[PDB]
């Protein structure tokens, strides 16, 4: 079947114990835009708060942040970038009580402490030049 059309938006309801599972392929095809971006919004509106932001600059960093009252807050940077041009990835984001646990290809890579309660997230958007197989939320 066909890759999901990006930018891809999905209405969701997150609780503690939820898991967002994103499977796709990144490619080295942009000048200074990230190759993958995942934003968790508090409304089905792109001006609303971003409880959780993850983006991938291949060979450089994975960056996580939040956008609260229009302001991009403290960037948390990983220099472990388990993403590779043209290889399929398995990105799992688990909702725990105090943090999202970010897991890639079966590896625990980062715990991002909640800045907005995850129960306020209403919409997930996955975009940048990603070839997206699936996005789904398990309870």
């Amino acid at each position: 079947m066909s890759f999901l059309t990006v930018p891809y938006k999905l209405p969701v309801s997150l609780s503690v114990g939820s898991c967002v599972i994103i499977k796709g392929t990144l490619i080295d095809s942009s000048i200074n835009e990230p190759q993958l971006q995942v934003d968790f919004y508090t409304e089905m509106n792109e001006d609303s708060e971003i409880a959780f932001h993850l983006r991938v600059h291949l060979g450089r960093r994975v960056v996580m942040n939040s956008r609260e009252f229009g302001i991009w807050m403290l960037e948390e940077n990983l220099h472990y970038v388990p993403f590779e041009d043209g290889k399929p990835f398995d990105l799992r984001i688990y909702v725990c009580l105090n943090e999202y646990e970010v897991k890639v290809n079966g590896e625990y890579i980062y715990a991002f402490v909640h800045r907005i309660p995850p129960s306020y997230v209403k919409m997930i958007q996955v975009w940048r030049d990603v070839s997206l197989d699936s996005v789904l939320v398990n309870n």
